[PDB]
């Protein structure tokens, strides 16, 4: 033994990856009522008969939601049931027997999807792992209705019969570091440009403009980002679980709305800012004193703040469902749930309303570009060029996020739980892309250098 590296052999997490854990109930591939970590509840299709035998079997008033502790119980009990309905059985205790470590989970991970009757059907197939001919078993078991209903996890299990190792299962590990060591570049980029925005801006009276004004908010926005949402993010995602308790869950999720609407309505007033110093050069210095532009600055975070401490710490935000119920009580729950008012506002104020106003302005800024006093010259597709990667970068990082943000509250359990999280991971990283969008001037280009090298 003495074996504490990550990745034990076991059933345990075997079942892990081809089951995953869900608290609410849920339809399989096949469309049976499920719940847990593959707990098969009943075979009636009515959902009010699946929360009759889960809360029999729970000894509580479900409502079809259980906790991650009793996901856990029922985990253990239907492992456990797995085996004894093998060692019960006349054609599995034999190959039980015969078979090795690694291979008896994978007679378990079976049984535990099927019942002890139902493996034991493979008459022939449980012969040729009788006499360990695995790799005819596993040509065998790829014809029947299980590897034809679910093929991922039966090739899995199949090849786990046939190599007698974990490396159908073993690859999911690498997937976590990997992921890891993807979070801490993100950190890190997004700590690093930003830090480095504000500085040449704070020390440098060359950039110091009304322009650049807004750059500092919008850096400001993104500092935060990197050095108090995005941490926290990839320690919940990590740990799969959140450490810092129930008042820290919320001021987490209320700093990270704070920064986002923050960031995009800067982007919005400086999409707006060029315009005015673009088409209207001479009356822009006239008007926007750099002391508007600083009340510019604290409208956008006093908006930026309604839209997110307000609500969120008035437990405004907060969902009625019963997952929801449960997670704004579980200490160790903080994944994000929200009210159908509170989706969709939040994403007019920090998303659609500045998508709207910059969809207008750059395409009026280039518009009227044309009806000047004046070739099919080489400047207008380089100006053309970098306008598409500001709104080219900005759409693609947040606006999958801001539509599934929509989707996920209008119909439910059609937006997995995954996918919410990945395309607002992708839009954490707009704030490492800003700098290198809204800094490229020939004044930031020395300020950098001189920065770094000097
Ligand atoms: C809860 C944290 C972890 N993610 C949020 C969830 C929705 C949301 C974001 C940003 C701005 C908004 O207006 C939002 O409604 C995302 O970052
Ligand atoms: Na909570």
């Amino acid at each position: 033994d003495a074996e504490n590296l990550y990745f034990q052999g076991n059933i345990f997490e075997m079942l892990r990856i081809d089951e995953g854990l869900r608290l609410k109930i849920y339809k399989d591939t096949e469309g049976y009522y499920t719940i847990g970590i593959g707990h098969l509840l009943t075979k009636s299709p009515s959902l009010n008969a699946a929360k009759s035998e889960l809360d029999k079997a729970i000894g509580r008033n479900t409502n079809g939601v259980i906790t991650k502790d009793e996901a856990e119980k029922l985990f253990n009990q239907d492992v456990d049931a797995a085996v004894r309905g093998i060692l019960r059985n006349a054609k599995l205790k034999p190959v039980y027997d015969s078979l090795d470590a690694v291979r008896r989970a994978a007679l378990i991970n079976m049984v535990f999807q099927m019942g002890e009757t139902g493996v034991a059907g493979f008459t022939n197939s449980l012969r040729m792992l009788q006499q360990k001919r695995w790799d005819e078993a596993a040509v065998n078991l790829a014809k029947s209705r299980w590897y034809n209903q679910t093929p991922n996890r039966a090739k899995r299990v199949i090849t786990t019969f046939r190599t007698g190792t974990w490396d159908a299962y073993a690859a999911d590990e690498v997937w976590v570091v990997g992921m890891g060591i993807v979070m801490s570049l993100i950190v890190l980029a997004i700590v690093f440009g930003n830090v480095l925005v504000i500085t040449a801006i704070a020390k440098f009276e060359r950039l110091q403009t009304v322009t650049n004004y807004f750059i500092t908010s919008l850096a400001c926005a993104d500092l935060v980002m990197g050095l108090a949402v995005v941490p926290f993010g990839a320690a919940h995602i990590l740990t799969k679980t959140w450490t810092f308790g129930n008042f820290w869950c919320e001021f987490w999720t209320s700093i990270d709305v704070l920064c986002v609407t923050a960031s995009i309505e800067t982007l919005c007033v400086i999409a707006v800012d060029r315009y005015f110093a673009i088409t209207s050069p001479f009356k822009y210095q006239s008007l926007l004193t750099k002391n508007k532009a600083r009340v510019i600055i604290l409208m956008v975070w006093i908006v930026s703040g309604l839209t997110s401490f307000l609500p969120i710490q008035m437990h405004w935000y907060r969902a009625t469902h019963q997952e929801a119920i449960n997670c704004y009580a579980e200490e160790t729950c903080c994944d994000f749930f929200t009210n159908q008012a509170y989706a969709i506002a939040s994403s007019i104020v920090s998303f659609y309303v500045p998508l709207v106003i910059m969809v207008f302005v750059y395409s009026r800024v280039f518009q009227e570009a044309k009806r000047q006093l004046q070739k099919f010259a080489l400047k207008e597709h380089k100006a053309l060029k970098t306008l598409g990667i500001i709104m080219g970068t900005f759409t693609l990082c947040w606006l999958p996020f801001f539509i599934v943000n929509i989707v996920h509250v209008i119909q439910d359990n059609l937006i997995r739980k995954e996918v919410y999280i990945l395309l607002n991971w992708i839009g954490y990283v707009n704030s490492g892309f800003n700098p290198l969008i809204y800094c490229r001037s020939p004044d930031f280009r020395i300020a950098f250098q001189e920065l770094l090298c000097l």
